């Protein structure tokens, strides 16, 4: 199906989901000399306190770090975003070198990494629901820059050698998303999509603008990772990002 490599990479996925040429798709660069510092914006509230993770699976394109979401117990809400939304699942796109992975790009510079926390609006129900919907989701973007280690990264890190192929998991509770944090919230915010198939443009964008630093080290266990299930020829799991898309109409605000 739809991958990353020549044959069914981002460039392709247009013709199984054709609103990836749609008016409002993710990822995008972000020019930061052309994005307007928003007064309106209110605090942004992260509370990731009470997070209760579930377990690590490999889905043949990235690894998901699952939450618990029957319950209000991660929450984002603040800056652009009416009401509350809630964690479901973060996971992370990085390249097969330091000098590219990020999906985001700002003044045109791709990051090694970036880390997705993605949350669904609460005033629908569920994320199926919140799906069909311009607000359904929201969800927070973290740069990956390699530099020294992020501790708070490496039960992460250490869990990737159990879950290397297509379909594996692991059980994972009592992972602390907050350590994945950078010291601002800073951000540029933005009306998008998913960055992956469907390509469902549902999702306010909230770039964090300083990165997160982890470890080279780090980052090649994430390379480690294998597209393909298990028993079957070797395709690394590396570059599985899409490329910065077509602004159109569509304004950056930033949080400073
Ligand atoms: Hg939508
Ligand atoms: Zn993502």
């Amino acid at each position: 199906h739809w991958g990353y490599g020549k044959h069914n990479g981002p460039e392709h996925w247009h013709k199984d989901f054709p609103i990836a040429k749609g008016e409002r798709q993710s990822p995008v660069d972000i020019d930061t000399h052309t994005a307007k510092y928003d007064p309106s914006l209110k605090p942004l509230s992260v509370s990731y306190d009470q997070a209760t993770s579930l377990r690590i699976l490999n889905n043949g394109h990235a690894f998901n770090v699952e939450f618990d979401d029957s319950q209000d117990k991660a929450v984002l809400k603040g800056g652009p975003l009416d009401g509350t939304y809630r964690l479901i699942q973060f996971h992370f796109h990085w390249g097969s070198l330091d000098g590219q992975g990020s999906e985001h790009t700002v003044d045109k510079k791709k990051y090694a990494a970036e880390l997705h926390l993605v949350h669904w609006n609460t005033k629908y129900g569920d994320f199926g629901k919140a799906v069909q919907q311009p607000d359904g989701l929201a969800v927070l973007g973290i740069f990956l820059k390699v530099g020294s280690a992020k501790p708070g990264l490496q039960k992460v890190v250490d869990v990737l050698d159990s879950i290397k192929t297509k379909g594996k998991s692991a059980d994972f509770t009592n992972f602390d998303p907050r350590g994945l944090l950078p010291e601002s919230l800073d951000y540029w915010t933005y009306p998008g999509s998913l960055t992956t198939p469907p390509l469902l443009e549902c999702v306010t964008w909230i770039v964090l603008k300083e990165p997160i630093s982890v470890s080279s080290e780090q980052v090649l266990k994430f390379r480690k990772l294998n597209f393909n299930g298990e028993g079957e020829p070797e395709e690394l799991m590396v570059d599985n990002w899409r490329p910065a898309q077509p602004l159109k109409n569509r304004q950056i605000k930033a949080s400073f």
